[PDB]
DNA sequence: GCCATTTTCGCGGCTATTTTTTTACTCCCAAAGTTCCGCTATCAGTTAGTAAAAT
């Protein structure tokens, strides 16, 4: 189902794209797993801990 | 009087960061020591005035 969803959106079925180094413009030698993750900001902030 | 069994005694990791708790209830009086306001009186400091000196 995930691969079918990727194919519908015109994206690689492996979920890996070709990325380039922004510092040099050179392509990384291998495809990189790029996607979207739900990330959280936990209540452990360096402001309250320093 | 030694061999085993029951009874105490003391122990169980280190750094951080958030936050109080809460039942239970005699009264009166006389005698004594202490405090709080007001006044006095003295001393020391401050300030105003005037003469002494210097420009």
């Amino acid at each position: 189902s995930i691969k079918a969803m990727l194919e519908l959106a015109d994206l690689p079925a492996s979920g890996q794209l070709t990325l380039f180094d922004g510092r040099t413009g050179d392509a990384f030698e291998r495809p990189v797993t790029v996607g979207y993750m739900y990330m959280l900001k936990l209540n452990h902030l360096v402001d309250d801990k320093m």
